[PDB]
């Protein structure tokens, strides 16, 4: 059960490369759109980029990556509903929001009203 994280502004899917780096595509057929929700208890859950198996990593200096390092507390999500199907993916270890830019730039921000912050989740 794969899901696709996708932007509720643009519609840009969240992508993680196999280098590391992450952005967003409107590229369907990208291999590095497809995630997995692994769930950690306690309300908290991993993003993990199924083609590579990298988790989605947010930094303390608000940089976005992708890493194989599972002790890296920065890899814990809450998923967060606004309503209708739309969510907020929240980092619990800094309280920085996952942000994808219109110009397909990702990062995290403590911004709660950045247009950015809104995400769809759908099943593949």
């Amino acid at each position: 059960h794969e899901v696709l994280l996708r932007s509720t502004e643009t519609g840009q899917f969240l992508r993680i490369n196999p280098d590391g780096t992450v952005d967003g595509t409107r590229d369907r057929s990208d291999p590095g759109i497809q995630f997995q929700i692994s769930p950690e208890g306690n309300g908290e859950v991993l993003l993990r980029s199924t083609e590579t198996g990298q988790f989605l990593r947010i930094n303390p200096d608000g940089t976005v990556d992708g890493t194989r390092d599972r002790s890296d507390p920065g890899i814990q999500f809450q998923i967060s509903p606004e309503g209708n199907g739309e969510v907020l993916l929240r980092s619990t270890e800094t309280g920085q929001f996952l942000r994808i830019n219109p110009d397909g730039t990702v990062d995290g921000t403590r911004d709660r009203s950045d247009p950015g912050i809104q995400f769809q989740i759908s099943p593949e």
